């Protein structure tokens, strides 16, 4: 079945990454940390679901996993909250990033697309990240705007990328619309998921919900808007019907299990 | 007075390109100032682009290279967290710059995959090297030179490799890179022996081991001379970049004249200077440090010196057998 395929890609992606981190000098502690980024290693699978060839699909999924983890380490490096070596973080981050550009470029119909896609909205992504951390959100409007950069544009670039290294007949705008909508659903999920790991403060949105600054129904509505946006994206021909239940799994998880944890 | 102009121009060009970029992306006036303060970093893309016959390709490559070098410096500052700068801005401006760097370099590259190829060839060597460099402080010239070969030579070598790759025709890849690796270690020593007092900034590893006697002034001198030669040669390789010759001497001699002395002493490197002569059937050897009066008669240098107690000794040698230290005391006195 399909869950079988997702589980295998996740394990292939995980191994491609930890092997890479280990051979560049990352300690057992950082290797385990990259292996703990489950959704980050899984999402590249959903992102390459319009890729016909299984071999090309596995190569693109992992190349993308290499850069997603890389950017996620960059993030942990700017926050300094993981208690992981500052040096190993930077070093591994750059190493994984260079490996990803290399693999992705060798799979792209045209190597220049990789960097065109990366530069296209780099300012949007980076400046938004600066904006986001600079000022907390005070209501759903601001949260959502901050989230379309660290969440949506971030994932959206990888969608664009998968389309571009995913061979022929990949509806590029559609893979990206899925990427950005899905990214926001899981970004909320994480913001609302507390793990108790050290100096990890309440997730902004979760706080806004418990404070009352953000309306419960309003979150529900956004969730629904994001489910529709993604279902529409995967319905567009040629289609990726296989992502349909995935969109539902994640959107329904936040509605059923995460929201009740924050009704303030 | 004309090349120095081209350099001054590339340096401002590169600076403006980088600061304009850091600002558009959101960095605070602090970080825009900091990147601006990276003089050498912004300037060196000029020397790497010296084999580029077409001036516009050159301006373009020089600045792309500037963007990445600064980006990499920012990531280093980000791992040290000693700058006082905001980590978020550092990280974000870091990535932004690098992405812009990638795009611009690939646009001028001879082959679509050259850039990512170069950047990947020795990523593990540079990245794993950086981790070792920082986990263990060096303790002898040998260990310093090995650390420096990665965060200095390897680091700048890639930018050399990239300069040749995006620099049109007439680029001797290997030479460009060997220049970069040699020159890089030179300025890296210079940075190391240069103190600035900003924050809790460490005396440079090498300057420390030098003031501790763990490293020999003459050895440092030798190493600089090795790097000056390695460089000079790389710029001699046809088609050649005659223009980097004065540049090579400029920086090398700077470390020798100004920097080295701040860490050694009254006695530079090597051994003390001596005069060897034959006096009253004897064989004498005097330290120029003991030579009092010294004058010239024909092609003979006659002198007097301190021979123990209030005992005044004399001598005379052909100018040919006179050490440069003595031959100078002539000009001080006459
Ligand atoms: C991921 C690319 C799209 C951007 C949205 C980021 C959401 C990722 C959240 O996933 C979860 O993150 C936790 C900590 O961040 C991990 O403890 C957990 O194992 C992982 O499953
Ligand atoms: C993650 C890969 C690491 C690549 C980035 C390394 C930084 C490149 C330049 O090195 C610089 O050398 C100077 C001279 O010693 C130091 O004063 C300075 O701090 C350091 O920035
Ligand atoms: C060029 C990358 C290769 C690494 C070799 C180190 C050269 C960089 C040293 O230059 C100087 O660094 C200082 C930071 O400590 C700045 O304050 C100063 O203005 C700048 O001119
Ligand atoms: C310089 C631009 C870098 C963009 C940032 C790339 C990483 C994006 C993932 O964001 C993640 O969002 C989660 C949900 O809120 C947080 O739990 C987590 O801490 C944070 O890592």
């Amino acid at each position: 079945d399909d869950d079988d395929k997702m589980l295998a890609a996740e394990a292939a992606n995980r191994d491609h990454v930890t092997r890479c981190v280990a051979q560049t000098g990352g300690s057992p502690d950082l290797v385990a940390h990259t292996a703990a980024l489950r959704l980050y290693l899984r999402v590249p699978h959903f992102l390459t679901e319009w890729t016909t060839d299984p071999d090309r699909r596995a190569a693109v999924s992992r190349a993308l996993a290499l850069d997603i983890v890389s950017m996620k380490l960059l993030d942990d490096l700017m926050d300094d909250d993981t208690g992981l070596d500052r040096v190993e973080l930077a070093c591994v981050c750059l190493r994984l990033h260079l490996r990803a550009l290399h693999e992705l470029e060798s799979l792209a119909r045209d190597p220049k697309a990789v960097t065109d896609i990366l530069e296209q909205d780099a300012v949007h992504l980076c400046g938004g990240q600066i904006r986001t951390k600079r000022s907390r959100a005070t209501n759903l409007r601001e949260w959502r705007a901050h989230a379309s950069t660290y969440g949506s544009t971030f994932l959206g670039r990888y969608g664009a990328l998968a389309a571009a290294c995913g061979g022929e007949g990949q509806p590029a705008d559609s893979v990206r619309e899925f990427a950005e909508a899905f990214a926001m659903t899981i970004t909320m999920a994480d913001d609302l998921t507390d793990y108790d790991r050290n100096g990890e403060r309440d997730g902004n949105l979760a706080h806004l919900m418990r404070t009352g600054a953000v309306a419960g129904q309003d979150v529900v509505d956004l969730l629904e808007e994001l489910r529709g946006r993604a279902l529409a994206a995967v319905a567009a021909p040629p289609g990726a019907p296989g992502l349909v239940p995935v969109v539902h799994l994640y959107t329904d998880d936040v509605l059923v299990r995460l929201l009740p944890r924050h009704l303030g």
